[PDB]
């Protein structure tokens, strides 16, 4: 039984595993483990849209706007299919 202990986390993660862990400070995604040789833990995130314009992860069926580089405001939305496809989509007046 490989465990995958995040350490930052403080949980281990017998391998075939898959919880929560917050990347820098707000961000989140799915890390799994695999058991590689010391504890390998793939982390993504495919159903937990991230925003670093806002610094906060949203979830599958969520909204938040989020500007661009200019100063526009593209109202995003964590679609989630397959990958967590969340778009942004400035403000078409």
């Amino acid at each position: 039984a490989e465990k995958c202990f995040d350490h930052a986390a403080g949980t281990s993660y017998v391998v075939g595993e898959t919880w929560e862990k917050p990347y820098q400070g707000w961000m989140m995604v799915d890390c799994t483990c695999l058991g590689e040789g010391s504890g390998r833990i793939t982390c993504t995130s495919r159903n937990r849209c991230n925003d670093q314009d806002t610094r906060t992860s949203y979830r599958i069926g969520d909204t938040w706007s989020k500007k661009d580089n200019r100063g526009n405001l593209l109202q995003c939305i964590c679609t989630g299919n397959g990958r967590g496809e969340w778009k942004c989509e400035r403000h078409t007046s």
